[PDB]
């Protein structure tokens, strides 16, 4: 067993499936397992399932993990790789879940599977203006940052996840680098038993990658076409889309003609490769995108408030081609605070962006639908965005307006990069990373880092953040303009609680109240309260009490 | 590894945690792993839980596998105890869930974990008439009968799951028996691996069962006060156990007196032994309940429809101290047979109604089932009330849906393993549960058997007192049924004059851009004026939830 020193407690590590291991801190213990096939897969990529024990918390977990080892395995491994995490023991204190990802980083590091490793990664929070490493249950529930971080080889960053109580941008970047550093001393304690453990890795049957030949080919072929298209800033998302499979479908028969012997697959993919360099170059060499936006402008932003007459609340943000709408539902505050978004993994990140800002002792329970109309390019932020106007619109007194991006990165292997604010969908497809980040104008409230590379350094993260508040300023001096503060009221028609205190009603098992909120639709419990969803229903209700 | 035929097809079963296993048939493979701590836990019962590996399937599959292994754990064996099944592959032919049963137990039959079996598991299906063990996905979906059985050594059922298409009887009954044959071929195969294996069980710190000094002098203290509040016929519920609680609280403070050096939880334990016993043993030699009910007799049952204005079908049903009020409400489609019933006790009142539910329905069906009063069997209740309630909303069902509760106090030679005499209860109370032996929860129709899950707390009961439990279920279904035929017996000719609305509604391609808007957000913003919900078939499908809606929807759809 190895030992590293996180600050105030430890975390050890073990080993046991292709390889196993456990890692424990306090008297709380995770063990991972991780295997693969040596037959190919048949579905042409790597399908791999991380399955994780404690039900959200469970699949974002999962989530949480996958994006901390998936950027390590190698090109074309398509073999089908599962990754199990068992919970050993939980005292209540010590959270497992950053034990699992390190458990999953652990197994694989000593397991036979060709994953480029290893991979560390922690919590930080912030108690007191202390930044605090792996906080445990109870340090967390004052802790005004919730930030976990997966930390490759050489300071590189995997992983970023967090959830903050709109604090400073100084201080979440800070707490960013003290994290990463810490990731690199569980990758000291990773290799270390790596060397005591004795790992040796297979030869894969076949890295299911296409030959430099087909691609030179398929180069040769397809790249003045693909330029054309990817210079052409007239393209929406579709007919840009259905440019490249013209091309698409011209090239591959003349490549089947050329290479006879070869994969119906590695034909497909040959030209993915083609066109994602081409797409890629263009923003390398020129500094211009497919639209014709440079790397820092916004697409065009409009948003209207209270479309819908009927609703308590109604917003629509619209950013280029990603158009949501938002309602806001009160309903009883018997089903931390009760605020729900709902989109219609994505609702998760948009709620998380809302959440500091949204009031505590609200009379009802606050619930944003998002429902997305169309998709280019990370349409979560633009939830947070419209979700924040129903807000607003609704009456609910919020602390302050917040807004959401999505950065994206274009690299060259890193000897360049290009940082592009408020990718589209093609851009988040072939770029390297979906940088979505969310806050007030004053600090940060959420984001979700999805790197595709095999780590970004810290200097690529920090700018990606200026660069989103950037954004974040534009963007919220778009959404000011149509409300810049909650409704002093709500709707006339909004819901209305009171309270009733009866006199020693409730009938044989509640039969009396199940036959009320069936009648008038009204919602009763307890000194009795009583909720409905219009004043009108709330007469009925008044109307059946004093039958009673 | 070690093949066990079925008819059919073939699984095998190997090793690998106090002990681990691998159950494969076809190219379905499970992994079960069983680990059991040798430091007590400091609660005072077994924690058992089992973990599946695949969601509401895996909550059903994980209770069916705990089911087929809690009761064969040696009482008093209060250790925390783990069971991981792990899902390494599935062809989509073979399902896995059977297979993680008999890892289940496998993995304990090859650990050193004290464990009294093994245990053999086999689904059962009726596929055109002929009794199929373990059928394959394919041959499920024409299947009248989901059939799943575990068991013990010497034909003993300790599991017993069902859902059937209202098929007959002695049908259903051809099928246990046919299961339990292939669970006792299952059982020589692991026996077989367990000599191969080489299994040493393990000798735990101490077995938490009261002592026999203490439980004698506590059947000395409370014997009698006992026996004559069972024998007083006029408790309730609450009064019932008010009065055992009043026994209980006096004897002891008499047992920590005489036996200071015991621990409280001997003490609770040694008087729920000594009233179990005295409560059993009035069922056993008087042949009369503490309701003074006889074996055979049904509470009273009484039942209402339509008593809320607002709903589109409405229910109450009482039977004894357990009522239940049942409600239908439809909705849109696009919200197998689309019908829900929500409440564990709510998937069994489905399974009970589902062969019923008529196919083609214009709207989806939510029934919902809220239990006011609930002692005994608040899960069979739904379903007579979600089928009374269902009559009620319109809803073409082919026949009216019963169900009941039957337990079973036994008596077991100790110079055998047997069972040397048992009763047979219908519609037990919830003291009858905790005190008895089973719940054996059955529903179906006047004609068939739609649904069953018996909770057997024993380490297995003989197919005969399964049948004879079905049989006489029976008889206490007809007798719900004539009850429930006396309010409402025939689905209403219409449904309620506000119930909902579904018309079609052409719109031109130029009218159609217009209509939906950029993205759809004039046929959402329609949703919001008027309650509507609006899907594409140049055709939509507009459902209204009140004639009034599906107005005001025309309105705005003729103004384009």
């Amino acid at each position: 067993a190895v030992a590293v020193d996180l600050g105030n407690r430890k975390l050890e590590i073990s080993s046991g499936a292709d390889g196993s291991a456990v890692v424990q801190s306090g008297d709380t213990a995770v063990m991972v397992t991780a295997v693969s096939k040596t037959k190919p897969s048949p579905s042409q990529f790597m399908p791999l399932v991380v399955d994780y024990r404690q039900s959200d918390k469970e699949i974002l977990t999962s989530r949480i993990i996958d994006r901390s080892i998936r950027p390590l395995f190698p090109a074309g491994y398509f073999y089908d790789t599962q990754v199990l995490c068992n919970l050993l023991a939980v005292d209540g204190v010590n959270e497992p879940d950053v034990l699992a990802i390190n458990g999953a980083s652990v197994a694989l590091s000593l397991s036979d599977i060709p994953w480029n490793g290893p991979v560390g990664a922690v919590r930080i929070g912030i108690i007191d203006g202390e930044y605090v490493v792996n906080p445990t249950r109870k340090e967390m529930s004052s802790s005004t940052l919730n930030l976990v971080v997966a930390g490759a080889p050489k300071s590189q960053i995997v992983m970023l996840e967090a959830s903050a109580e709109n604090i400073l941008q100084q201080d979440f970047c800070h707490a960013i680098k003290v994290g990463v550093k810490y990731t690199q001393q569980i990758i000291q304690g990773i290799q270390q038993l790596v060397k005591e453990t004795g790992v040796t890795k297979r030869t894969p049957q076949k890295l299911f990658t296409p030959s430099p030949e087909i691609v030179k080919y398929t180069h040769k072929l397809a790249m003045e076409r693909l330029y054309a298209v990817f210079t052409d800033y007239e393209h929406d998302k579709v007919s840009r889309d259905e440019a490249v499979n013209k091309i698409r479908l011209d090239t591959e028969e003349q490549l089947k003609e050329k290479f006879p012997e070869a994969d119906p697959y590695e034909i497909i993919e040959s030209f993915n490769v083609v066109a994602k360099e081409v797409f890629r170059s263009i923003v390398l060499n020129e500094y211009k995108r497919c639209d014709g936006r440079d790397l820092t402008s916004l697409r065009n932003v409009s948003c209207e408030v209270d479309m819908f007459k009927t609703l308590h609340g109604s917003a629509l943000f619209q950013r280029g081609q990603t158009q949501v709408l938002c309602t806001v539902t009160f309903d009883s505050l018997e089903s931390d605070k009760n605020f729900m978004l709902h989109y219609e993994g994505h609702g998760a990140l948009a709620e998380k962006a809302l959440y500091p800002v949204i009031p505590r002792d609200f009379p009802f329970t606050i619930r944003v639908t998002s429902e997305v109309l169309e998709s280019n390019g990370s349409s979560s932020m633009a939830s947070a965005c419209g979700g924040s106007l129903a807000l607003m619109d609704s009456g609910v007194p919020i602390s302050s307006a917040v807004a959401g991006v999505a950065i994206g990165l274009v690299t060259k292997t890193i000897e360049d990069y290009r940082l592009l604010t408020d990718i589209l969908g093609i851009e988040d497809y072939n770029g390297d990373m979906d940088f979505k980040i969310a806050g007030t104008n004053k600090g940060i409230t959420a984001l979700q880092a999805d790197i595709k590379l095999p780590g970004i350094p810290i200097k690529i993260v920090m700018e990606a953040i200026q660069q989103a508040s950037v954004a974040k300023k534009e963007i919220l001096q778009i959404m000011n303009k149509t409300i810049s503060k909650p409704r002093a009221s709500r709707k006339e028609n909004g819901p209305v609680v009171e309270t009733v205190q009866v006199p020693l009603f409730v009938g044989p098992g509640g039969y009396n109240l199940k036959k009320l909120q069936a009648e008038t639709g009204v919602t009763i419990s307890q000194t009795f309260s009583v909720f409905a969803p219009t004043p009108s229903a709330m007469h009925e209700a008044r109307d059946f009490i004093t039958e009673i």
